DNA sequence: AGGAGGGCGAGGGCGATGCCACCTACGGCAAGCTGACCCTGAAGTTCATCTGC
C-alpha cells in the first residue's frame, strides 16, 4: 500500500487530524503526563440540560478544549497536591503521543472520564 | 546386774528495702560528580544492481 494508503486517510480528514494535533500540541491542551507530552480536549459535551442552557446564551456550545483543565489538573493535582476525587461522565479524549525519533508513538489513549483517569 | 539419758515449747514480733534529682548536652547525616552515551525517521531520490530485450 506504499505510506498512506496503508492507511486511507482522506485528504479532508489527514489535514483535519493533522492539524488538530498541530494546534493541541501549540495550544493550551498540551501538558506532559510525565515525560509524554499529551493533548486532551473534551468530547462531545451532553446537550447542556435544559436549565442550565437556559442562562446560557446560543446556548452552549462544544468548544472542543473546554474542561481539559479537569484533567490538565488532574495531573497537575499529583504535584499540586490539590487533587479531589472527581465524579465524572464528563469524557475527555487525552491523546497521549510521544517521540519516536520522527514517528509518534501514542502512548495514551483515554475517552474515559477524568473520574477514570 | 538394771538402771534411766529428756519431757516441752517456744525459735520471731515489727516496721522499714527507700528518699531525691538527673538519663543528657551539642553539632554535623553530607560533599560532588554523573542521571548517560550511540542509533532507530519520514520521505524522497539516488544508485547499484537485474531482468529482460
Amino acid at each position: 500500500k506504499e505510506q498512506g494508503f496503508a492507511f486511507p486517510i482522506g485528504e479532508q480528514a489527514m489535514f483535519e487530524y493533522t492539524t488538530a494535533l498541530n494546534t493541541l500540541l501549540a495550544g493550551e491542551n498540551r501538558f506532559r503526563i510525565g515525560d509524554v507530552t499529551t493533548v486532551c480536549w473534551g468530547a462531545k459535551r451532553t446537550p447542556l440540560e435544559e436549565s442550565l442552557a437556559s442562562m446560557i446564551n446560543g446556548g452552549g456550545k462544544d468548544n472542543p478544549d473546554a474542561h481539559i483543565d479537569a484533567v490538565k489538573a488532574l495531573y497537575k493535582s499529583l504535584y499540586n497536591g490539590q487533587y479531589c476525587k472527581p465524579d465524572g461522565e464528563d469524557k475527555f479524549y487525552l491523546l497521549g503521543l510521544s517521540p519516536n525519533s520522527a514517528r509518534i508513538v501514542v502512548r495514551f489513549w483515554h475517552e474515559t472520564t477524568v473520574a477514570a483517569l
